[PDB]
């Protein structure tokens, strides 16, 4: 079904730097998450306004959330999958994460890096309480259950709220390890189990850059 491309759904995403595949840009894994998993037949391009961009007929969008909407809303049952997260909650949790490790990573202050590092790891923090709190339809089941059972923020599949997120994750804990020998703490046993989650999901694995592209975008 799905067509990936490089030298009708159509989505424009940036390519690697020797421009053999996929490069570095969260947005536009994000996109090429959503359509995997909806199921629909797609045209992926890589490329050397912003990317990622989406053509449907002739006609263009380019804000990421709005893509997203839109591809939510016109692929819907029967046809396609819904991927609305169930739980408002699933669409808050870490919605800082991001944002704190780019202000961390990029400080050129020596006297505020643990500072501006523990926000980081609160944020992360905060991120896991959610990921190990049963969630409504797992009480519904088990009244008694004290940690989540689940995989995702939203419960055992795949929804929006992942896709959006476990890209910039895996930059957080790709960049942190490999600069700062900073991984994501143990302790932090469902941001930990979360990450592991995602790599056995077709849907994410295949959706990741190379290693070597994320890096070389921190330098």
């Amino acid at each position: 079904h799905h067509h990936h491309h490089h030298s009708k759904l159509q989505l424009f995403v940036k390519a690697s730097e020797d421009g053999e595949s996929v490069g570095h840009c969260p947005s536009c894994q994000r996109l090429f998450m959503v359509l995997l998993l909806k199921g629909v037949p797609f045209t992926l391009t890589t490329v050397d306004s912003q990317l990622p961009i989406l053509l449907y007929d002739s006609d263009a969008k380019t804000d990421t959330l709005q893509i997203e909407d839109f591809l939510e809303e016109t692929l819907g049952p029967p046809d396609f999958p819904s991927l609305a997260p169930r739980y408002r909650e699933s669409n808050t949790a870490g919605n800082d994460v991001f944002h704190k490790f780019s202000a961390f990573i990029k400080n050129p202050v020596p006297a505020q890096d643990e500072a501006l590092y523990q926000q980081l790891l609160r944020a992360l923090a905060r991120l896991d309480s959610y990921l190990r709190a049963p969630l409504e339809h797992e009480l519904a089941g088990e009244p008694q259950l004290r940690e989540s059972r689940r995989r995702f923020l939203d419960g055992d599949r795949l929804t929006l709220a992942d896709c959006s997120l476990l890209p910039k994750l895996h930059i957080v804990d790709t960049v942190c390890a490999h600069f700062r020998q900073a991984p994501i703490p143990a302790e932090l046993r469902g941001v930990r189990r979360y990450l592991d989650s995602a790599m056995q999901e077709k849907e994410f694995k295949y959706t990741c850059p190379h290693s070597a592209e994320i890096l070389a975008a921190y330098r």
